[PDB]
């Protein structure tokens, strides 16, 4: 696809920046702003998890293709590490690809550290 | 790996549960099916399947912590991907996190190379 059919609005607000994405795997990066800041003045734990959304919705495509969609249908993630500046990278890859549903795990790092670790589910439409 | 009676419950004998091996913030628990484990499919029970998972987890963050220090499961969840009707399955969890009061933990159940559920929860550092 070209890079319009893989960004939104919502995206482009918070600062997703995509990589990569191939046989069911994504990377997209998110670099920190004054905009991104929760009340201790570190990465708010909604634009971690916006970011963990996003790449697993182009792992899905990639998987099962742009020519059709899927969206969440559920999403459970686990903060580990605060961010107060710098990017983070989030990594997604697909598990399972049935007819219906798919299921896709994601990690958030900086550099080599853990930040967040995420597993959803999504409606194949 | 300490005595088998270290690793296991009432519960985990009930159901069928046997540890494997364990590593550094790493275990491995193996379920052969069983007709008491079976769901009204006729397959194995997600319950059962957590159950694994459950026992698992645990064993990592004790693997982890150590066996003379204690957690206990805060939340999970679990995803089925799918069904299970003989034979065995083996479950594998890792830490991903130990800190001073929390671990999180991450776990997959799987037959050969069919992947049947994963998971991922949270335990409290006792």
């Amino acid at each position: 696809p070209a890079r319009e059919q893989m960004i939104s609005a919502y995206s482009e607000l918070v600062g997703l920046d995509p990589v990569s994405l191939g046989d069911g795997v994504a990377e997209v990066r998110l670099p920190m702003a004054a905009h991104l800041r929760n009340r201790g003045g570190v990465m708010h734990g909604g634009a971690l998890f916006s970011l963990m959304d996003v790449t697993m919705g182009l792992a899905c495509s990639s998987s099962h293709g742009f020519d059709r969609q899927s969206v969440t249908l559920e999403c459970k993630i686990n903060y580990i590490r605060a961010v107060a500046d710098g990017e983070v990278r989030c990594v997604a890859r697909v598990l399972h690809a049935g007819r219906r549903s798919l299921v896709v795990e994601a990690e958030v790092r900086q550099g080599d550290k853990l930040v967040a670790k995420g597993q959803g589910t999504f409606a194949q439409l």
